C-alpha cells in the first residue's frame, strides 16, 4: 500500500509515534517519505547483503529475519515480510525498539540527511490529526 501523507501521519499517531522518545510526528512522516516514498512494499538490498524492508526500511542485519542474512540478529522477533504489510503495526512496533537503542532516529540515514534540522512539521501541516 502506498500511503498518503496525512493518511500515514494519522496511522502513525494512532500507533503512538507522536513524540515517541521525543520525536514529533513530522520526523516519522519525513523519514517514511524518504526511506520508502510511503510504500509499505519497498525493499532495498544493501552492500552488506542485508535487505531493508517496508515503509521505514528496517534492516535485516539487526531487526528482522529474512532467512538470507547470515549471522544477523532478529531483534524485533519478526519475519521481515511482516514489515511489508499494509498494516503498519509491525513496522511501528519495531521502529520503537530501534529508536530506543541509543542513537535515536540517526538509525535512519535518510532522516539524518534529509529530515534532521529541517522544518519537519511541514510534513503534517494541513492534516486533520
Amino acid at each position: 500500500k502506498v500511503f498518503g501523507r496525512c493518511e500515514l501521519a494519522a496511522a502513525m499517531k494512532r500507533h503512538g509515534l507522536d513524540n515517541y522518545r521525543g520525536y514529533s510526528l513530522g520526523n516519522w512522516v519525513c523519514a517514511a517519505k524518504f526511506e520508502s516514498n510511503f510504500n509499505t512494499q519497498a525493499t532495498n538490498r544493501n552492500t552488506d547483503g542485508s535487505t531493508d524492508y517496508g515503509i521505514l526500511q528496517i534492516n535485516s542485519r539487526w531487526w528482522c529475519n529474512d532467512g538470507r542474512t547470515p549471522g544477523s540478529r532478529n531483534l524485533c522477533n519478526i519475519p521481515c515480510s511482516a514489515l511489508l504489510s499494509s498494516d503498519i503495526t509491525a513496522s511501528v512496533n519495531c521502529a520503537k525498539k530501534i529508536v530506543s537503542d541509543g542513537n535515536g532516529m540517526n538509525a535512519w540515514v535518510a532522516w539524518r540527511n534529509r529530515c534532521k534540522g529541517t522544518d519537519v512539521q511541514a510534513w503534517i501541516r494541513g492534516c486533520r490529526l
